[PDB]
């Protein structure tokens, strides 16, 4: 299929960089009326921008043991990411604390291919920003994602007592929601309708 550019750039996009930062200090930072975490001269990582919802379990200042998912965004002024702010697990494991069934189907000849895989959960507090990214991203190497238009597909994410999240793959996800964070453990499995 003979795809137009905003595939092209959700393709980049989630096939793109991304960097997991764990039990990172951040620091409380506002600039023109937005609202950031920042780190320290030592850590040259990328700025944060955050939202609301953030503030709201965030601190005064000084923010210890949080779990960042970052993934750099194109410039203004210089380079931010939005959202993906977590707490650090609680608890210890062995290894992971859930591994949900994902039941990928996709539309063929005339027919439906289905595959089942495991995917392994470390996180007691999951943000939305890092399931839609590492979820696109296998589903761009693996499945051929955004080499044919994406049309209604849909990934879905439900939960044991049947709440779902789902992300509408003709567009990339709204920044709002890169701050919606979920319990890892209450993951009950997952869904990827494509083409
Ligand atoms: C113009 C626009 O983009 N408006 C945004 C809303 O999307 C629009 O409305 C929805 C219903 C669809 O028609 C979209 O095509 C349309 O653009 C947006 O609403 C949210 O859209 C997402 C998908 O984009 C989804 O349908 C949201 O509903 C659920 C969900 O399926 O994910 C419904 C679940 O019951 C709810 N789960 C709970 C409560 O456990 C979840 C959950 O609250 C979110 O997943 C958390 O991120 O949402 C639907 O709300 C709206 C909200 O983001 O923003 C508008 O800008
Ligand atoms: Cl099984």
């Amino acid at each position: 299929e003979n795809v137009t550019k905003d595939i092209f750039d959700l393709r980049d996009y989630y096939s793109g960089a991304s960097k997991e930062l764990k039990n990172v200090t951040g620091y409380r930072y506002s600039k023109g009326g937005k609202h950031y975490l920042i780190f320290d001269a030592h850590q040259a990582f990328t700025r944060i921008q955050i939202f609301g919802k953030d503030i709201e379990r965030l601190k005064a200042r000084k923010n210890p043991g949080l779990d960042i998912f970052v993934v750099k965004e194109a410039e203004n002024r210089t380079v931010f990411s939005y959202g993906g702010v977590t707490k650090k697990n609680q608890g210890a494991y062995y290894d992971y604390l859930n591994a949900p069934k994902f039941v990928i189907k996709k539309e063929v000849d005339a027919g439906v291919y289905t595959h089942v895989k495991r995917h392994y959960i470390y996180k007691e507090e999951v943000s939305l920003k890092e399931l839609d990214f590492k979820l696109r991203q296998y589903l761009i190497q693996n499945f051929d994602l955004y080499k044919k238009f994406p049309k209604d597909s849909k990934i879905k994410v439900i939960m044991k007592d049947g709440g779902y999240y789902t992300f509408e793959l003709n567009k990339k996800l709204q920044p709002h929601r890169m701050s919606d964070v979920i319990d890892g453990r209450n993951i009950e499995k997952m869904e990827a309708n494509i083409r």
